């Protein structure tokens, strides 16, 4: 196999211009879809806080058209799910992860309609879940359906596409052109198998993404942390010490995310109707949180600054971490459409903080920022949970710009993979993927 | 499928052994490639003090300068052609080669040829970098504790073998993902499925860049300040340079492949004609490093010099084509040392050089050349070795200057996307085919 070699690495990265074209134009669709999702979710949630200041005055009121107004948008949103495209539940990543493996299908006359308008329900209503997978999924169906629409044919075309698309949308969705490119060739491609995914389309399809972005969205940063102090080398240990508490905590919620799917499934049976009713009363709690105590519901990424500078108190850290576990698994475990990636960047963040502070007073002679520890512990649970701590670090680089603390979030990371693999976690993409095949051979 | 559900179930579950293992080739990658480092140092700093010792007799000293480093030059040409052939250029081909199972990685030769081959040539202030010389170095170190803690299985030696190498490039540049890019973009088996643990290569990136960190804190290679943004309207401009780094990219391929052959009938094979054709080069290099230093060494002074605007647009063309025939020279001719790095500070330069046109034709965008600099600094990179993802990665943690996250990554493309294009192919690949060919042969 030594002559095969000699002809391959002479043939190596000679995409065909197809492909690459067509990649551009994935990229842009991708975009301005992505773009759409997040100002149709802005806006929503925008018409929900002008009802609230119309009844501002009559509390009792004001805490039912907050409880409705997401409850109807929630239900919207279950119910385009259960009726129109039932792979468009939850995150979006395991079903695009399967589609790479030809193991799912993608219907895009269905799902894009369906996650588009059924994630603007149930992220416009307030509901703690993310444009995450959302879009990851989205953009892969627009992969799909260019690649239809243009009948392109090979394995190649079929698996690229799908996976600019992919790259495209989480890029899209953060703002993160490095973050979306690493996660399909850290995570999302096929993990077993060769694949011929051709590198430079995604980079092509992810450019084209991030542009039409950066023509809305320009001006504006979805994190801003400012730049925070350097790690001390006799200060890294601390941060190994956080990789593992994520790295036990990782699985622990790993089992929960799992197990809440299946206590809440009892609720409803399967049934549409069950089913979106539980959704309206999750969407209300949600939007009802968003009034009482806006920390515990929503996206998360509010209160990530707010975290990162120091400006809670412990306790509150304790609570919003709590409530939030509590309102993420509600949220993503019930099926709505909408993923678990974004909202575990809060988690990761307060539960980092946490420990910053406890880190600060122990030791004064470290002259220690807890903002360091909270920006670590950001991509730390997409470290442990997902076990994509490559995509987690450089994702967190991209939107924090904090690189002086490379290190300290390498070593958090990797500590968090480490402790899920040696205490038994497995990624949470790769089993819900695995529990959705297992029940298609199942029944 | 239910294959694949039970192997989705079985997903990322490193042997212990390996993930200890990568600890600890990380660790002594980093120890080697820091000792490397001040190794190569130490030696560029003996020659200029033997320069101050004869700072009047100007033809004296042209001959000393002459003299140090066609010496060290030789012992570095030679500690290849006598012990170790394959540690002869980059380094980076002949790993790659290794992790194909097409190459052997006999380490105890190849350790010490490399380093101290490498501190001859490097030292004496020839036009190479650390750049393959720490990959190779790593490599090799990989497949020594994998042989002796007696590893075995396929995933052990690919993996040990990788971080060796990813290790490496991070000690050479503190560069941890930039290292950890590269085994996943470039350096792996790009045609076949492998089993090389990522969360492994990543543990021996950790040790490797905290072996450096405990050893260079409190200085970087390149500092470059914080630069202007770069406004989407000015995007296109990015555009346009990674298509004109995209056309020269596989020119310049063309000649490091076509110098070692022109650069081989001068020796024929003989390693006497070699070696002395090793020191002439070798100290043509040391005596530009006093009478014209930035055409020759590694090329990391002039970098920050040259993103600051603080060269003449002559300089610049002057500095390019003096350092296009200085790494040529250096690299084809066989000597121990990489071009990885070397493309750096040519990127850089050719980057600069556009960024002072485009802010003359259009003052309306407020440019600064500077920031055509740093997309340009991984662009030869892109368009000549077809790794952009990494070079983007590594400038970025070398540079700082995320706001230029799109114009880079648009330079990028469109350097591997015109080398594509216009029929360049992957020097390292290219490289170890020549190999692989001269040998069923």
């Amino acid at each position: 196999r030594r002559r095969q070699l000699i002809r391959q690495l002479l043939e190596r990265d000679k995409t065909p211009l197809a492909i690459l074209f067509m990649a551009a134009v994935v990229g842009t669709l991708v975009g301005l879809a992505a773009v759409a999702f997040d100002k149709g979710v802005a806006w929503l949630q925008n018409q929900r806080m002008g009802a609230l200041v119309h009844t501002a005055d009559n509390y009792p009121l004001l805490l039912t058209v907050a409880f409705l107004c997401s409850a109807v948008l929630a239900m919207f949103g279950y119910f385009l799910v259960r009726k129109y495209a039932p792979e468009a539940g939850g995150s979006g990543i395991p079903e695009i992860e399967g589609a790479l493996e030809d193991q799912r299908p993608v219907r895009w006359w269905r799902v894009l309609p369906v996650k588009f308008f059924g994630g603007l329900g149930t992220l416009g209503g307030g509901m703690v879940l993310g444009r995450a997978g959302p879009t990851v999924q989205i953009g892969g169906n627009i992969g799909r359906m260019v690649l239809d629409i243009f009948r392109l044919k090979g394995d190649e075309a079929r698996h690229t596409l799908l996976a600019t698309g992919a790259a495209a949308g989480l890029a899209a969705a953060f703002n993160a052109p490095l973050a979306g490119i690493l996660f399909i060739i850290e995570e999302m491609r096929p993990q077993f198998r060769y694949t011929l995914i051709s590198i430079k389309a995604v980079f092509i399809g992810v450019i084209m993404s991030t542009i039409m972005y950066r023509i809305f969205n320009h001006e504006v940063a979805l994190i801003d942390v400012g730049k925070l102090s350097d790690a001390p080398l006799n200060t890294l240990w601390l941060y190994l010490i956080l990789g593992i508490i994520f790295g036990i905590f990782g699985p622990i919620f790993n089992k929960w995310v799992l197990g809440m799917q299946d206590l809440l499934h009892r609720v409803h049976g399967g049934n549409i109707t069950k089913w979106v009713l539980m959704g309206g009363a999750i969407g209300g709690l949600c939007g009802l949180l968003g009034f009482v105590a806006p920390a515990t519901s929503g996206g998360g990424f509010n209160l990530i600054p707010i975290a990162t500078a120091g400006n809670f108190s412990m306790g509150m850290l304790v609570f919003i971490f709590v409530a939030r576990v509590i309102t993420t698994l509600l949220c993503f475990s019930s099926g709505a459409p909408g993923g678990i990636f974004a909202p575990m960047l809060a988690l990761g963040t307060v539960l980092g903080t946490a420990f910053g502070m406890v880190a600060v007073e122990l030791f004064p002679q470290y002259h220690l920022e807890a903002g360091t520890f909270a920006i670590a512990g950001m991509g730390a649970l997409l470290a442990a949970s997902i076990r994509a701590p490559l995509t987690g670090i450089i994702l967190v680089l991209e939107m924090t710009d904090n690189y002086q603390l490379i290190l300290p979030m390498i070593i958090t990371g990797l500590g968090a993979t480490l402790l899920a693999q040696f205490t038994g976690g497995k990624p949470l993409y790769s089993a819900i993927l695995a529990r959705t095949l297992a029940k298609q051979e199942a029944e």
